[PDB]
Formats: C-alpha cells, structure tokens, sequence
C-alpha cells in the first residue's frame, strides 16, 4: 500500500516537470507567444518547476521514508524553496489580473500596458521581494517555535516537521497568500465585469460573423471577404475579384490584410447604422432601444439588409413596445431562424434580457481571458483549504491533526501540474504543444 503511494507521487512529480517544461520551452522558442502575459505565466510555470524539481520530491521522499534523511541544512532550505513558489505563485497571479485589468479599462482592450523590459523587472522584483520574506524568517530561525516539542525537533537532523511560531503563521500567511488572493479576486472579477460591459456591436458582429481574408461563400453561396462583407451576387470569382479591387484600390488578388479589412467592417457597420436612421419604418424602433438592443438591432441589418429587416413588422411593433419576451416569440416564427439559427439564436436573447449573456466568452481574448480565470480560480481552490486550516490551527490549537495538514498541503502541491493542462483551453498554446512533442 505505501508502494502504491510512491507510484502515484512519481506520477506527479513528472506531470509537473513535464508538463511544465513544455510550457516554458514553448514560450522561449516560439515568437509569437512572447507577450506580455506568457512572460508572467513563464514566471508561474518556473515555480511550478522548481517545486516539482525540488519540493515535491523530497516531500515525497520525507511521507515514505517517514522521517527527515536530507540533513537540517537542506530541511531548512527545501522549506523556503517550498514557500518562495507558493509566495511568487500567487503575487504572479495578482500582477496577471492588475495587468489585465489596465489592458481591459486602456483604448488598447486587451493588450498590456507594460512593455517586454519593464515586465521582466516586475517578475525580477517579485521573486527578490518573495526570495527575501520566503528566506529570512526561515535562514534566521525567527519562524521557529519555542515549546519543546517543537526544539526537539529542530536539534534532530532526522525530524523536519515544520513548527513555527503563532505570530510567523499569521504574518507569513497574510503577506504570502490572503492579501494577494484578495486582491487578485477582487481585480479579476472587475475584469470580467469590464469585458461584459464594454462589449460593443464590432466585436459582437466579430463573433458571429467570423474572420476571413482569403475569398469564401457564405451559406447563401455568394462570394465574401474579411467580416462578412459581400463582393457581389454574381456567379464569377473575377467578378469578386474585381469588386474587391475597386473597393480597397490595389490589386489584391483575393488577399488582403485585417488592416484593409477592419477599414471595410468600419464602413460596413456606418452604413448599416445609416441605413436605419433613412428607413421610415426602423428608425422608430431604434430610438426607442438601450444601448444593448441597439446593437442588436444593427446586426439583423448588417446580415439581411434594410428592407427585409423592416419586414418584421410585429417583432418592431413590439421592440417599440418593450415587450421584448413577445419580440422574441415572433422573431422566432421566421425565415432567419430557419436559415441561421446559431445567429439568430444568440441575437434573440441580447433583444430578449437586454445583456450580453448569449455572447459571453465568445471572442478570442474572452476565451483568453477565462482561461487565466481558470488557472487563478484553481490555485484559490487547490490552495484554500490549507491556508485557512493553517489559521485554524493557530486560533484552535487541536482541531488540527499532521496527517490532514500534510494532506491538504499536498492539494497545494498538485497544482503545480494543472496549468500546463489548462493551457491547452487556448489554440496557441496547443499547435505550440503539438509541434514541440512532435506530432
Ligand atoms: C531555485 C530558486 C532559489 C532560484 C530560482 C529563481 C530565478 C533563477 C528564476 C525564477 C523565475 C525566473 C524568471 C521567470 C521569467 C523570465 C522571463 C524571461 O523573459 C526573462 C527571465 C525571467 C525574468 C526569469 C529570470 C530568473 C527567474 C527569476
Ligand atoms: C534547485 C533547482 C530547482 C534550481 C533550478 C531552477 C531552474 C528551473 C530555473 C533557473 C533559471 C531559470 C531560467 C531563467 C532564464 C529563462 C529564460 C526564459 O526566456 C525562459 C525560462 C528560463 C529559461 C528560466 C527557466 C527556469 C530556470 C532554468
Ligand atoms: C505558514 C506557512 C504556510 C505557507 C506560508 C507561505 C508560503 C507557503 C506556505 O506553505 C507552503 C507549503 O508547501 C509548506 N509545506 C511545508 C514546508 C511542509
């Protein structure tokens, strides 16, 4: 049974090395990956190495054997090695959401405020400032307990039970994990909260029109290029080919850049909004609309055009009414449903509740930024259950028994295998994956 054990620890230790390893190589190989977000998450998936590599071993090692082998020199480093991860893991995970959260509240949604260098010195400082509050209390033996059980231990080379002062567990605590945790979890969801809020009708067309800049035909069969944007009706790809080059002014050839492309959705949305306010029978309508509905509105224009859009007749009778469940009822009876119901359906719902809840997570850097709540939500999760025990022990000094502290430690330590995992939620990170294990 305690070999069984050692089977699924070595497991873990290599999950974590492996798994690990393959996102550091990854970043430092490939070009596009640098970015000011994979620098921190390299800075995350360093400590999640060197505690593979160095606490989780010898943890292992310490369970099994039953006592301390390593010597009280090594007991006393392979616990501040152990503490400067957990310390430098989540003050990484609160920068990532203070960097998020500048990006998402800058003109640039999205992309940091920091540039490559300043970050490096940001990720430097952390672990000199961890390196230091992780080291000294440790090296200077100002952690160290002072009833006597706890002394007989430390005089031992064999015993490396970790015992430490009631004072050092509260300030260690606070500092290392509660203030950061805080913090992390009160930016984070403000950045969820930003994204929501500052949707716009350009990333919403964005998503459920797609992005292409070579030629295509939409489901109709007609030609298109970049978001959703028509070439003509004509059966002739020349015919395409010709309206493009007319339209941008070069000689395209089919290709084009999302520069020439962002150019046309621009126009292409202004003429949509234009073409509303010209209607008789729309114009109405959108007055009467919230910014939200506005946008759903425009939508519906921007896929079938200002006539067939004014067709619906009793979905406007009602939108202009506010009845937006019985909008929604009649926009159902209709064609569109029919032709485009993924569209239709998420378009519905933002007319129906008002909100962007049927868009939520479905633009890339929204998938990008979840992806980053999953790895902090887990850390939280993994981490938790021990720390608050931790502060548990130190206001009941007996509810507390070593084999449920060394067990939920441990929850802590196989976190440090997840991220990798993770990681595979984002596409560049996969193709990255794949390429590097050579598939
Ligand atoms: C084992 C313990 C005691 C020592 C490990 C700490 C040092 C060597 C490691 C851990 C994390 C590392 C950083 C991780 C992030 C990268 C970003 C990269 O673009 C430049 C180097 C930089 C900034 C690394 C510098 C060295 C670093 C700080
Ligand atoms: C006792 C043991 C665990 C100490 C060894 C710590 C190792 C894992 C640390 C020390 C220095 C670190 C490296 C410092 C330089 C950076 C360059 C960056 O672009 C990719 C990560 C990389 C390459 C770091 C990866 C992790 C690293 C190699
Ligand atoms: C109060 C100690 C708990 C703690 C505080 C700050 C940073 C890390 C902390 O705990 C990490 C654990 O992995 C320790 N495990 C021990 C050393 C066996």
């Amino acid at each position: 049974w305690v070999v069984g054990m050692g089977i699924v620890m070595s497991l873990i230790v290599l999950a974590i090395v492996f798994g690990n390893v393959l996102v550091i190589t990854a970043i430092a190989k490939f070009e596009r990956l640098q970015t000011v977000t994979n620098y921190f998450i390299t800075s995350l998936a360093c400590a999640d190495l060197v505690m593979g590599l160095a606490v989780v071993p010898f943890g292992a090692a310490h369970i099994l054997m039953k006592m301390w082998t390593f010597g009280n020199f090594w007991c006393e480093f392979w616990t501040s090695i152990d503490v400067l991860c957990v310390t430098a893991s989540i003050w990484t995970l609160c920068v990532i959401a203070v960097d998020r959260y500048f990006a998402i509240t800058s003109p640039f949604k999205y992309q940091s405020l920091l540039t490559k260098n300043k970050a490096r010195v940001i990720i430097l400082m952390v672990w000199i400032v961890s390196g230091l509050t992780s080291f000294l209390p440790i090296q200077m033996h100002w952690y160290r307990a002072t009833h006597q059980e706890a002394i007989n231990c430390y005089a031992e080379e064999t015993c490396c039970d970790f015992f430490t002062n009631q004072a050092y567990a509260i300030a260690s605590s606070i500092v290392s994990f509660y203030v950061p945790l805080v913090i992390m979890v009160f930016v984070y969801s403000r950045v969820f909260q930003e994204a929501k809020r500052q949707l716009n009708i350009f990333e919403m067309l964005r998503i459920d029109e797609g992005l292409r800049l070579k030629i295509y035909k939409d489901t109709e069969g007609y030609y298109t290029i970049g978001i959703g944007h028509l070439l003509t009706k004509s059966p002739s790809l020349n015919a395409a080919k010709s309206e493009l080059d007319k339209a941008i002014g070069r000689n395209t050839n089919g290709v084009i850049t999302k520069d020439e492309a962002e150019k046309l959705f621009n126009q292409d949305v202004d003429a949509a909004v234009r073409g509303i306010l010209r209607n008789a029978k729309l114009k109405p309508v959108y007055d009467s609309l919230d910014a939200v509905r506005r946008a759903a509105l425009i939508n519906m224009v921007f896929q079938m055009g200002e006539t067939g859009v004014a067709g619906f007749t009793n979905s406007l009778r009602m939108l202009q009414q506010k009845r937006w469940d019985e909008a929604a009822v009649n926009l159902a009876k209709s064609r569109w449903y029919n032709q485009t119901p993924n569209r239709a359906k998420r378009v519905i719902t933002t007319f129906r509740t008002g909100t962007w809840d049927a868009y939520k997570f479905c633009l890339k850097e929204h998938k990008a930024l979840k992806t980053l709540g999953i790895i902090m939500g887990t850390f939280t999760l993994c981490w938790l259950p021990f720390f608050i025990v931790n502060i548990v022990h130190v206001i009941q000094d007996n509810l507390i028994r070593k084999e449920v502290y060394i067990l939920l430690n441990w929850i802590g330590y196989v976190n440090s295998g997840f991220n990798p995992l993770i990681y595979c939620r984002s596409p560049d990170f996969r193709i990255a994956f794949q390429e590097l294990l050579c598939l």
